[PDB]
């Protein structure tokens, strides 16, 4: 189903794409959201995915938090993918801008191993403040399932590919 990806490893693929447009096109089994512990989808990938669901993701998420409380940094939950995917795997990477431990990025990527194939952003990149080059490295060294990474920024995509070891 996924097209135009560059193969980085046996199981990691990358594309310069808007993950919302990619999800609407592919309708993958799992789209990963760059979530926070409260599932407050305000900005970045979460804000964009939520806006694409006409706020249905946020309504569902508020019910999930009311029942279960917040997620842990490094944790995840599976909720509906709405009009974007069969499921959305909300994964909380550490937010460096809130002083969270970058070592939790590996724990965050381990959630991907519970799903055979996923469309995902780089965890903790963007407004979460971590180095995206380091996020890709942790992704490659942690995820064993098939992960299709969508990198929004062209300049960052080129830098990630050209510096990939
Ligand atoms: C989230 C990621 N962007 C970044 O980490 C940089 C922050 C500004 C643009 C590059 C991306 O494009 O997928």
């Amino acid at each position: 189903s996924f097209s135009g990806y560059l193969k980085l490893t046996d199981n990691v693929y990358i594309k310069n794409a808007d993950i919302v447009e990619e999800a609407k096109k592919v309708k993958p089994t799992v789209v990963v959201n760059a979530a926070n512990v409260y599932l407050k989808h305000g900005g970045g990938v979460a804000g964009a995915l939520n806006k694409a669901t006409n706020n249905a993701m946020q309504v569902e998420s508020d019910d999930y938090i009311a029942t279960n409380g917040p997620l842990k940094v490094g944790g995840s939950c599976v909720l509906s993918g709405h009009n974007l995917a069969k499921h959305c795997l909300h994964v909380v990477g550490p937010n460096v801008n809130k002083g969270e431990d970058i070592q939790l990025l590996k724990s965050a990527y381990e959630n991907f191993n519970q799903h055979e194939v996923l469309l995902a952003p780089l965890l903790s990149a963007g407004i979460f403040g971590a180095d995206p080059i380091h996020s890709l490295r942790v992704c490659v060294d942690t995820v064993r399932t098939n992960v299709y990474l969508a990198v929004f920024d062209k300049n960052l995509y080129d830098k990630l590919v050209s510096s990939f070891l």
